[PDB]
């Protein structure tokens, strides 16, 4: 679900969704880490985006990767500029488009809100 290169914050600092394994710990909605429980393998061809955030970040992902919005939980390929990612100032989507299929990978985390912070801005996102 995310590019591989996609950084994500851990209780040590940083790793990336190509080298974080089960059993690795990333951060929760709450900044407190949260287990890494079960993976995908890298995953080929999918149809990928370009979300960016007005924190100057952005995030690449696949149609189907699940973002905690204020409607609820959108799919990448359902965001629209205007949302913001919540886990409950919320940074702003503002703007999506299709990019390049790139390898990608998901990771389920075990908090109750499932979610886990992804890219240099910590941005929330769901598992
Ligand atoms: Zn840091
Ligand atoms: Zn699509
Ligand atoms: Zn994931």
């Amino acid at each position: 679900a995310l590019a591989l290169d996609t950084p994500l914050p851990t209780p040590s600092g940083w790793t990336t969704m190509g080298d974080v394994a089960v059993g690795d710990h990333l951060l929760g909605p709450d900044g407190e880490p949260t287990r890494v429980v079960a993976d995908t393998d890298v995953m080929l061809g999918r149809p990928c985006y370009v979300v960016e955030f007005s924190d100057g970040t952005a995030i690449v992902a696949d149609a189907q990767h699940q973002w905690p919005t204020e409607h609820g939980v959108r799919i990448t390929a359902n965001l629209r500029a205007g949302m913001h990612t919540v886990v409950s100032p919320a940074v702003q989507i503002t703007a999506v488009r299709r990019r390049p299929s790139v390898p990608v990978r998901c990771v389920e985390v075990d908090n109750p809100e499932h979610l886990y912070l992804a890219g240099p801005g910590m941005v929330p996102t769901h598992n």
